C-alpha cells in the first residue's frame, strides 16, 4: 500500500535521528500512524525493514551510476564514472547508512554486509567489469580487475569520506573536477601500456 | 607540581566520551577532577581549549609511532614500513573515539574539527610528503606534488579498510595486511618509478 512508504520514511527519520537499535518497532508504528499488527504484517521484523531501505537505496544509487562505455573513450568513461560515483557521496545515504550501522558496533553482521555488498562492493564490480573490456582491448595492463576498479575509486575518492564526517568538505563543482584529474592522471600513469 | 592539568585532562576527556562535547560542562569537569572553578579556568580559558589540548596532544602521540622513513633501507622496505604503521592506526581503531567525538557535534565546532585534521591526518601526509621529496631528488620516484604523492600512497594503501573496519567486517591477519600494503605499493610504484 501507500502506508508502506509512510513507514520506510517514518523509520529512515527515525534511524538517523537515534540509531537502529535506540528504536523500536513501537516507536516506528507511531510516528508511521498505523498498529503493530500491520506494521509487522509488512515487515517481519525492525531487521527486514532496514533491509529493504537498504537494498531500495542501493539499487537506486546503482542505476544512476553510467555503465561505462570503451565506445565513449577510456578517460571520458572512468571521468563521468568517476563524477557519478563522487555525487553520490556527497548527496546520498551512503554516509549516513555507515554511521547508522557503525554505531551498532558490529551487532548486526548479516545488515552490515548486505549494505556492502549492494552498495560498495557493486560499484567495484560494475567498474570492474569495464576494466576488463578495456583490459582486453589492450588499452590497460594490471593483474585483478577488482583491484584495479578498487585502486581507482581509492585515488578519486581520497580523504573525502573523512573530510565529509568531520564537516570539512565543502565542495564546487570545479574542485570536484580536479579531484577527479588528479585521481585519473594517476590511474592511468600506472595502467597504461609503454 | 601544578600537573593537576593532566588530572583534569583524563578527567574531561572520561565525559566527553561518555557524554559528548556540548552536554558536558567545565562544572562537571571540575567536579570530577576535584578542583575549584578558579583553578580550571586559571589553566584553561574555556572547554574548547581545554579540548583543543587533548586534540594536539593524541595527535603528538600518533605520530611519534609512526618511523620516519629512511631511503638507505631502500625505497619499498621504507614505505613498506611506514604503510605497515599507518594501517595500525586503523586497525587498532586508535582515531575512533576523536572522530565520533568531533562527528556527534554536527559541525558545530569547525575549529575544532580542522584542528584534529591538521594535527594528524595532514600531518601524516605531511610527513611521507618530506620522505616523498627525498626519493624524487635521488631519482627514484617522480611526480609533480610531493603532497598529492603522498596523500595518493595512503589513499591506496588504506583504499577501503576503514570502512570495512567501521561495519565491522575486518579482522585482519599480518599476511593480510601485508597482501594490502603490498598491492597498494606495487600501484604506487608502477605510477611513480621510471619506466
Ligand atoms: O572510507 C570510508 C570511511 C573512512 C573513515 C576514516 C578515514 O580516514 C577514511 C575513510 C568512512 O565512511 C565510508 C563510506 C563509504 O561508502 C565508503 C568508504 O570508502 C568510507
Amino acid at each position: 500500500g501507500r502506508k508502506m512508504d509512510i513507514v520506510i520514511r517514518a523509520a529512515w527519520q527515525l534511524f538517523l535521528e537515534q540509531g537502529f537499535s535506540a528504536t523500536s518497532m513501537d516507536a516506528i508504528a507511531k510516528a508511521a500512524g498505523v498498529s503493530k499488527a500491520t506494521l509487522y504484517a509488512y515487515f517481519p521484523s525492525k531487521e527486514a525493514l532496514f533491509a529493504s531501505l537498504i537494498v531500495a537505496e542501493c539499487e537506486s544509487l546503482q542505476r544512476d551510476l553510467p555503465v561505462p562505455k570503451l565506445s565513449a573513450g577510456l578517460s571520458e568513461a572512468l571521468r563521468d564514472f568517476a563524477r557519478q560515483y563522487l555525487h553520490t557521496f556527497i548527496h546520498r545515504k551512503d554516509v549516513a547508512f555507515v554511521r547508522i550501522i557503525a554505531n551498532e558496533s558490529g551487532r548486526f553482521p548479516v545488515l552490515a554486509r548486505l549494505f556492502y555488498e549492494s552498495g560498495p562492493e557493486a560499484t567495484i564490480r560494475r567498474l570492474a567489469q569495464f576494466l576488463e573490456e578495456a583490459r582486453a582491448a589492450r588499452v590497460l595492463e594490471f593483474d585483478d580487475p577488482m583491484e584495479a576498479a578498487n585502486q581507482f575509486l581509492s585515488l578519486v575518492r581520497g580523504e573525502l569520506p573523512l573530510l565529509i564526517v568531520l564537516g570539512l568538505s565543502d565542495l564546487t563543482e570545479e574542485a570536484i573536477e580536479q579531484e577527479i584529474e588528479a585521481g585519473l592522471k594517476f590511474f592511468l600513469k600506472a595502467c597504461q601500456p609503454r
